[PDB]
């Protein structure tokens, strides 16, 4: 059967840009770089970044609420997000309707998250607190 | 520092046929559904399904590169994707890179795959024929 994700692909329209973004900025592991991609780690995540000339610099109100959630500690969460917004990365989320979350975008408008919790953290805390109609499996 | 990937959210236009997909079809567990969304997994990934009006079903010429692989292991991957042809779920892409792929459509238009082989296996090969202007680090 399928077993988990075996990489994640964003389409880049400038690969220098992105790679500072996700090795510099966001601390991932960089493994190898070519012309018209790279391949970097976030802990088992492969994330392999890909030159695409139909990539657009979209803006959060044109995109659809289709993101990517990094997984960061509860020590960590607070002073990852402030230096990130002391950088000036742009935002697109403020309300936080999944638990301890920063909503913020790489450089093409990629939707990006940091989150403290697991999924098991996140159904216990939902059913506390439950998405309206909410049903448990 | 990040650890890892936390969830992967896909806006979904429809949640019955998303739902129906991501668990029926492709065999991932259903933990939550809501009125407005669903919590699954598949292995550790965590995956939520996010109904969103603002979400167009998307041809695959009119999307970028960006896209989501879930790993197989070599012996289960034929019928998995035998299993995907029978479901008359559309390709997007041929392999021609290493370890096996099979690209396909959710019925959003979100590009997946199903890929045999780790990051180190593609670093392995690529080692031995390195793609243009590729660099390790
Ligand atoms: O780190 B760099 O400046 C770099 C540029 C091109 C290929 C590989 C590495
Ligand atoms: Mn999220
Ligand atoms: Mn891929």
């Amino acid at each position: 059967m399928l077993s988990g994700l075996n990489h994640l692909t964003l389409a880049v329209s400038q690969l220098a840009p992105s790679v500072a973004f996700y090795q510099q900025l966001l601390g991932m592991t960089l493994h190898a770089r070519w012309d018209s991609g790279a391949y970097l780690s976030c802990g088992d995540l492969w994330l392999c970044l890909s030159l695409d000339p139909q990539r657009r610099v979209t803006p959060p109100e044109e995109s659809d609420y289709t993101h990517y959630a990094f997984s960061i500690s509860e020590a960590d969460f607070a002073s990852f997000a402030a230096r990130l917004e002391a950088a000036g990365v742009a935002v697109w989320k403020l309300n936080r309707s999944e638990g301890a979350s920063h909503y913020f975008l790489d450089p093409d408008g990629h939707k990006l998250e940091l989150h403290v919790g697991s999924l098991a953290q996140r159904l216990a805390a939902c059913r506390e607190q439950p998405y309206k109609g909410m049903v448990f499996f």
